[PDB]
């Protein structure tokens, strides 16, 4: 579900994104804004998310929103540097 | 549901709004990103949409997103000169 992934991802809820990957949610799926968990995830620096959605879930690291942005380009914008390090690895 | 909400003004469906509207939703809620129904409308240049989350919600008129950016920005930087005229009499 739309609302509940990105939500989770917006508060840093791991533990609900384990349930959703568990019960075999997509965790790519994209809203409106063409916006994921992971570009959601990095916007707000949710280290212990982004890295789950990517070493656990194997998102796509570089999904693009409606602006065409990158979680990268995310978390360079507000600041998590060690969020834009964890990507640059990809 | 604030989810609900921004779908329907993302696929320009005046309907549902209304409905919504009717049953007392509050129309200004914001998502994970701050977007409003009016920035997702105004993004997807549905002048019916805009003008009635204006005219007959009431909604406010310049609500920030995350990026600071305003429904007016958002039909500036996808061209709808339309929308930019109508948000421009308020
Ligand atoms: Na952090
Ligand atoms: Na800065
Ligand atoms: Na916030």
């Amino acid at each position: 579900s739309v609302i509940n992934l990105l939500f989770a991802a917006y508060t840093g809820d791991v533990s609900a994104l384990r349930r959703f990957a568990l019960s075999a949610m997509d965790m790519e799926q994209r809203d409106y804004d063409s916006r994921t968990a992971l570009h959601v995830a990095a916007a707000e620096g949710h280290v212990e998310v982004v890295k789950f959605l990517l070493e656990a879930c194997k998102v796509n690291p570089f999904p693009k929103d409606r602006w065409n942005n990158t979680p990268m380009d995310e978390a360079l914008h507000f600041g998590h540097h060690d969020v834009f390090k964890i990507l640059q690895e990809y």
